[PDB]
């Protein structure tokens, strides 16, 4: 479950696949 996906926003983790667009801290969707 505690996986600390995370980001600044959507680019800060776009290499988990498209934009996967961001909570402010929190790349809830990288899965």
């Amino acid at each position: 479950t505690p996986y600390p996906v995370n980001c600044k926003t959507d680019r800060d983790c776009v290499m988990c696949g498209l934009g996967i667009s961001c909570k402010n801290g929190y790349c809830q969707g990288c899965t």
